[PDB]
């Protein structure tokens, strides 16, 4: 993954968006690098850099745990992403941004990053056709089921948004989000994701690297399935 010279292509990304690992400092009571170490060693297909809120960290040393998220990642072979931190995102020559409906506009963002990776989360079926327009490269819908993680979040939809965009005959990378473990991601892949993202079913784990291998393991299964 190296510096892009043209949009990534819809296959790429449905296949980067397999298991979706997302993590901050204030997400797990181990070490945060090593937990991400742990995850891509699993199975981890694709990273997120989040740090924000609760206790996270700021300045000088969030810049610092990021350049060492970022190592890990290069040394695993999987690609960087930043949380809503344009500039960040800019600074570290990341593989792409994601960002919400409450962050800077998607058109913005997308002038200022180039052809970077650009995710968008969305709730509804006009969220996700803007986020289309707007040149998106993959989408992350829920939340699919009750998570605490993330404060502010939208109602809980199960896997309902995700059936309506594939009915529409819309083929946008699609991952879902929200409260996914090992036990309910089938069927997020079932109802025609590309993907699974998560915080807490692999950052608290007591065994992370295990835990990215058996979602690893069961999303390669139903996406053949499927
Ligand atoms: C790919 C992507 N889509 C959406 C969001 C926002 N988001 C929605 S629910 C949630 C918490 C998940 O934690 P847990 O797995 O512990 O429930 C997050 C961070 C994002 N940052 N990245
Ligand atoms: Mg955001």
């Amino acid at each position: 993954h190296g510096i892009r010279m043209t949009r990534i292509s819809r296959e790429m990304m449905k296949e980067l968006l397999s298991v979706y690992f997302i993590m901050g400092s204030n997400n797990t009571k181990a070490d945060p690098v090593t937990v991400v170490q742990k995850a891509l060693k699993g199975g981890a297909t694709l990273y997120q850099f989040r740090e924000k809120g609760g206790d996270a960290l700021t300045g000088e040393a969030r810049i610092k745990f990021a350049e060492k998220a970022q190592a890990a990642c290069r040394e695993a072979g999987v690609p960087f992403i930043v949380n809503d931190d344009v500039e960040l995102a800019l600074n570290l020559k990341a593989d792409g941004i994601h960002i919400g409906q409450e962050d800077a506009n998607a058109k913005e963002v997308r002038a200022a990053i180039g052809d970077m990776i650009l995710g968008v989360s969305a709730h509804t079926m006009s969220e996700v056709k803007q986020a289309e327009e707007d040149g998106a490269d993959y989408v992350g819908l829920g939340p699919i089921y009750p998570t605490e993680t993330k404060k502010d979040t939208r109602a809980v939809q199960g896997v309902s948004l995700i059936e309506a965009v594939r009915r529409q005959g819309i083929s946008i990378p699609i991952v879902g989000i929200g409260g996914i473990t090992i036990d309910n991601a089938a069927p997020v892949i079932q109802a025609g994701a590309d993907g699974v993202s998560m915080i807490s079913a692999i950052s608290q784990a007591e065994d992370p690297e295990s835990a990215a291998r058996k979602f690893r393991e069961e999303i390669q299964t139903y996406k053949t399935g499927r």
